[PDB]
């Protein structure tokens, strides 16, 4: 039976919401032959997939990412190893490490603001988010900001490899060249940190011990690259989406201005409404069936986080932005950080960092007005506005 609606239609990337509605209603487990994978659109099926790491495993991430990551990433691990190494990464963004980091992130934020405050406008995507996001990631890791701009360039190249389907011969080579340059820059710093242990995540990874057993330097590089990629991408997107959605709903923007504590809920609702990480793949380990769609071992399923997060079975009026949602007619925990074993280790830090930035932008940019009246969004795997310019006094 031929199907005519395709994730890879040009219309989908422009506006995927009609596709989410169609797929959830008429094809919740939808086959795409161009990448030999099934797309899963409903909240309850995505949740089930992500909660069942034994049936739907993370082995698909060994060729979609490992070629550029140089070694095993966290998502490829399991058992005590995954648990202990995930805890090590969390350590770098909790406790005293978090206390130390946040003032630095405040400095990053105000320095960017100060560069733009006299121009009376700023592009939350291109002026703020893309700069802050990589700087924050480098501060978290302990990489000094001198070669910051080249770090951005390479990051973009590796990201493209991981977030893209059916890359051509020349795109693959550039992504790998970016991976090598990043490897060539970062390895000496790991070697230096090996002797000069600092209070950063790189040092944590060097100090880690699996029973008097350290992890190879190339293992630390991949995990460091895993953190750089993981933390940078979603930050610019979410910040842009947050202020866009608030300014498009002036009542809610004012509520946030009058009650700063509502900022957390606005970020959460932004993550639900405009999920910046859109797709999460898994590999099927054994015959399985959702609705009446049969899956075989070896098949690939791709969870559609944005679709799930707008499922009317999980949220009332799911396609409306409302920072005042709560479970106290229908509300659920959003899947924007995933769920189960591989739930985003950086979830709490992300909410803290985004609230810090939002509060400073709201403090320092007075009488914010929207200038980008209508956004253009790009990306199907990770996804955000091209530009989001605001004006201010
Ligand atoms: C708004 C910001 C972010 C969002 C929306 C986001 C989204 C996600 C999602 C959806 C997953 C699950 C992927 C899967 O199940 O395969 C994930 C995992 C992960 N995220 Fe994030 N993330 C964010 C920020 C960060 C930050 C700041 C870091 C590092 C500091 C980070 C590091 C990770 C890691 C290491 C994993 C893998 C966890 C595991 O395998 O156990 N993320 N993230
Ligand atoms: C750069 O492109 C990607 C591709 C897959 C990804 N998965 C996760 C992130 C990410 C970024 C960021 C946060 N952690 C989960």
């Amino acid at each position: 039976l031929k199907v005519y609606n395709s994730i890879f239609d040009q219309a989908y990337e422009i506006d995927p919401i009609p596709y989410f509605n169609f797929l959830r209603k008429h094809d919740p487990v939808h086959y795409e032959e161009s990448i030999d994978a099934y797309f899963v659109s409903k909240y309850k099926d995505v949740k089930y997939i992500l909660k069942n790491n034994d049936i739907f495993n993370t082995k698909t991430l060994a060729k979609r990412a490992e070629p550029v990551m140089k070694d095993r990433v966290l998502a490829q691990m399991s058992g005590q190893e995954h648990k202990s190494k995930k805890k090590a990464i969390l350590k770098g963004m909790t406790g005293k490490y978090l206390e130390n980091l946040m003032p630095i992130l405040e400095k990053r934020t105000n320095d960017i603001i100060n560069k733009h405050i006299e121009k009376k406008e700023i592009d939350i995507v291109n002026d703020f988010g893309k700069v802050f996001a990589v700087q924050s990631s480098m501060d978290l890791l302990g990489i000094n900001l001198e070669n910051y701009e080249k770090i951005r360039e390479w990051h973009n190249g590796i990201a493209k490899f991981i977030t893209s389907f059916n890359l051509n011969d020349e795109e693959i080579k550039y992504s790998l060249e970016c991976s090598d340059k990043l490897e060539n820059y970062l390895m000496p710093l790991i070697k230096d940190r090996k002797k000069s242990t600092k209070d950063d995540l790189i040092s944590i990874l060097l100090e880690y011990k699996n029973d008097e057993n350290s992890i190879s330097d190339t293992e630390i590089l991949a995990l460091s690259l895993n953190v750089l990629l993981a933390a940078t991408e979603p930050v610019d997107k979410t910040l842009a989406y947050l202020f866009y959605n608030l300014l498009k709903n002036p009542e809610q923007f004012e509520s946030v201005k009058n009650n700063p504590k509502l900022i957390k809920n606005a970020i959460i609702e932004t993550l639900r409404y405009n999920s910046p990480v859109q797709l999460i793949p898994r590999q099927v380990s054994k015959p399985f069936i959702f609705n009446n769609t049969e899956l075989q071992a070896g098949d690939t399923v791709i969870c559609m986080i944005g679709s799930a997060n707008r499922d009317p079975e999980a949220y009332s009026n799911p396609d409306e932005f409302n920072i005042h949602r709560s479970s106290d007619t229908s509300h659920s925990q959003n899947l924007s950080f995933g769920t189960g074993v591989h739930t985003c280790v950086g979830a709490s830090f992300s909410l803290i960092q985004l609230e810090m930035v939002a509060i400073l932008l709201l403090k320092r940019l007075k009488n914010i007005k929207l200038k980008t009246m209508e956004i253009t969004e790009h990306g199907i795997y990770t996804r955000g506005p091209k530009s989001m310019v605001i004006s201010f006094d």
